């Protein structure tokens, strides 16, 4: 699960919360 803040595309959220905010970057 990748940590908040990190670098992830909208298309292919692989953050730990599945959610990238505006700035293409986990939540």
């Amino acid at each position: 699960c990748r940590i908040p803040n990190q670098k992830c595309f909208q298309h292919l959220d692989d953050c730990c919360s599945r959610k990238c905010n505006r700035f293409n970057k986990c939540v």
